[PDB]
């Protein structure tokens, strides 16, 4: 996260860190005791055993409850950056309670309205290409950018009905590498997306692009 502040305990009861090979990699969202939602690109085709989920902590490396993966399922229409969601099943069930809880999801067919305030969180870099990452979870608030403006920035084909965008024109506030798969929420803390892609991080006039939970509820609901 670029331009962020430290998340408080319980800000995102459902957030998980996704380590790979013991190191930082992605974020995700705990949907139920047995299931994490993340970005497809975080997991597609990689060795499944390399991943470790941790819930209930502000750190990636201690606290809370861990699990390995039992299975990985990408969206059936995943292609390039499009439809960038995956369902992970956990080898260890994680109970809610305390600072762990399960996400509530954006309504099917909803689409975040331009100008509304969204909050994104993760353990990723704090600058584009930064090598160091924070121990504790960061968050930042950015407005939704209309799909039309996002298509002006990236091209018409590049931004689909299963993506939405968020950021500020001046840049300086965004998700970055290592934040992929983690949550973006609306002002009510309802999960509206997963961190997906963008042109660099926090650049002027290049929004962050998010996989849209509202657009992808059939897949989520079927397999969660």
């Amino acid at each position: 996260i670029v331009g962020g502040t430290s998340a408080s305990a319980g800000d995102f009861p459902f957030i998980v860190s996704i380590s790979r090979n013991g190191g930082p990699w992605c974020g995700g969202s705990l949907l139920n005791a047995n299931t994490v939602l993340t970005a497809a690109h975080c997991v597609s085709g990689y060795a499944q055993s390399g991943f470790q989920i941790r819930a209930g902590s502000l750190s990636r490396t201690s606290g809370g409850i861990t699990s390995s993966l039992s299975s990985v399922r990408v969206h059936p229409s995943y292609s390039g950056n499009n439809n960038d969601l995956a369902i992970l099943k956990l080898s260890t069930s994680i109970p809610s309670g305390g600072n762990i809880g399960y996400a509530r999801l954006a309504a099917s067919g909803s689409d975040p309205v331009a100008g509304s305030s969204a909050t994104v969180a993760g353990w990723g870099a704090t600058s584009e290409g930064g090598s160091s990452t924070p121990v504790n979870l960061l968050k930042v608030t950015v407005p939704i950018v209309s799909r039309a403006t996002c298509r002006a920035q990236y091209g018409t084909s590049a931004i689909t009905n299963q993506m939405f965008c968020a950021g500020v024109s001046s840049g300086g506030k965004d998700s970055c590498q290592g934040d992929s798969g983690g949550p973006i929420v609306d002002s009510s803390n309802t999960l509206i997306g997963a961190v997906s892609w963008g042109n660099g991080c926090a650049r002027p006039n290049y929004s962050g692009v998010y996989a849209s939970v509202g657009a992808l509820r059939s897949f989520i609901d079927t397999y969660a």
